């Protein structure tokens, strides 16, 4: 059978067709489980998780566990999972707190390495890819495509914008801005991610205008908001992919890594 | 029911009131676990383990599990847990080895997030704060009210005091004094903590001895004797919180951070 | 009963005299268990491994899983696991891909901490130490006696060879030689294990020899072809030891750590 004998499986838990759970899960209360979703033996969903159509848990995943913020006090708050997202052995993922809006989301097409940590009120896009041991910490916002090498932390509160990429072992305190390479502890940026934009098909023009960007953003001595000046300027008209530069850079709480 | 009909409890155990045990834990031999304690389904308690009360123990953490040291024979050795602790998710805490004193202690108002590890032979006071992914290896001697950021490793031997503050991704390899902030990799002391004592309701003037007895500390080129001979005479007799300082260098083993 | 009535153990599975399972194991389909070997409670093996005599895992370890690799498209792989290994709880130990040879393998005589992680395609040999959170990432080889320090990672396709020490804390990006100590993040080789090789019992004029080996590989400017020509010529015939280190910078593919 698709569901295994000994799973335990709340009275207010909703599973829609052909999930499978395997021996020895847990499903708390308020959990919704949707269609094509797998789970392996000894997952464990806390409660008030929302999931989506086409994942897979492994083993000893904890999902919408209760969050670690100590400012936490029994109130109501969720877990969001889309589709077709891999979560891998010794995960971690946890709802939100009623400070910022109750709810941490992943979207779809992910891929979340043995041993990552999603903490409260992070909300992660798509078709990124977190590698072993990663820990992103509360309130962190992930756009899209983005990868985040093993063993690497994101601080409270910062922003990691689409097609990103984080070295191994880095400690990220700030935002990393839309294609940036951004390494190490202390984590500077180095680039843009130009292997990664060519293997998704973007013409040399473009990249340069880019490079262009980034130059004005690391390079030149300019604020934030005056790089945005010069980028919207000279860059953005025949580059339209130099708007998530521009957001990453007018959305930031932390400032940019650097 | 507040234990759950698929615990597995040894008959040596001994469960206290109000004690809830969730499906699929396993308690092993000469345990103890006190009143109001809380274990989430999927817990080992491996045995020899005295778990005081109002405790909460997350799915996944292996608790009172015999330790890694490839000195050790088999020997009773215990851990020791005080009261109202959270041990979260995939958290391994391991019991002691004869060669020290049979003994892995760890206080009370602890909050041990997802995958800490305490070795063989710590022992940890109160109030403390470990973070995602922190490891503290074999004999390790923690405070009270310490925080240690994520990813954080503290090397075998190593004594971590009170009001401290390790850094996000910090590789501690010698003593860590009282008050101090330290972090990196390689990982340098930078300062006190001042925005913790002032938040804990400290004077200026207090503050300013404990500035003075840093820089007599870490900037003069005295050696650590030498500093004491100076924060006695001078800071000592008008600040008497200088006193967990002296302590931490007499105290040494391993040398202090710098 | 040496195993325990809770385990679930696939049809296709072959026990071996003296195997001991504890409550709530999963066992999967292709899987052999060598006699004598120990698994406590909570472990899981996924499928198609080959596990040797004497072993022990602990609680929470994940073994012989489909690994992370995104190419990886359901083919038959394995694991290979041999005698007298300790493997520690939150472990992850992944199969093979048929891009390589479709076979990841541990020797014998290791002892992996607490989440360890074995990547696809690793080949590891015997009496190595990885210490907790260390990360092993894919087609990595492994040599004997090898000590990996807690919360270091290895970048797929590199060679550690034996005897060679990484300090904690570690991001290795390329190939370590045969005898090297080599730490940091970026990890730079700092020397060889004299204290390691003298405790292996090794003589004054091996270990001089090995000296001077290493100087002409790091510090003398040559290259890895042109620092073998030396080695060859004027220490390899009075310390065949040294062969070791030739090894080393012949099988290279990243090139070495410096």
């Amino acid at each position: 059978d698709l569901i295994h004998s000994t799973a335990i499986i709340d009275p207010s838990a909703v599973i829609a067709s052909d999930v499978q759970i395997g021996p020895y899960c847990i499903i708390g209360p308020q959990v919704t489980i949707g269609a094509g979703t797998k789970l392996h033996s000894h997952v464990v969903v806390g409660g008030f998780t929302r999931i989506g159509q086409n994942n897979e848990i492994f083993q000893f995943a904890s999902v919408g566990e209760v969050c670690q913020d100590l400012k936490y006090k029994g109130e109501e708050t969720w877990l969001e999972i889309g589709n077709n997202n891999l979560i891998r052995e010794h995960c971690s993922l946890h709802r939100g707190t009623v400070q910022d809006n109750a709810l941490t989301k992943i979207g779809s097409h992910n891929l979340l390495m043995v041993n990552t940590h999603i903490a409260h009120d992070c909300i992660v896009g798509d078709h990124n890819i977190f590698a072993n041991n990663v820990g992103v910490a509360g309130h962190v916002h992930i756009g899209d495509h983005v990868i985040v090498g093993g063993n690497s932390g994101i601080h409270q509160f910062c922003k990691i914008d689409s097609y990103s990429m984080i070295g191994g072992a880095s400690l990220i305190l700030k935002d990393v801005p839309a294609y940036v390479m951004a390494s190490g502890n202390p984590a500077h940026a180095f680039g843009i991610n130009i292997e990664g934009m060519r293997r998704k098909g973007w013409s040399k023009n473009t990249i340069q205008g880019l490079r262009e960007a980034y130059k004005l953003i690391f390079k030149s001595g300019l604020t934030s908001v005056q790089a945005i000046d010069q980028i919207k300027s000279e860059i953005l008209p025949s580059v339209p992919e130099a708007q998530l530069l521009i957001d990453s850079l007018e959305q930031s709480e932390r400032g940019i890594v650097r």
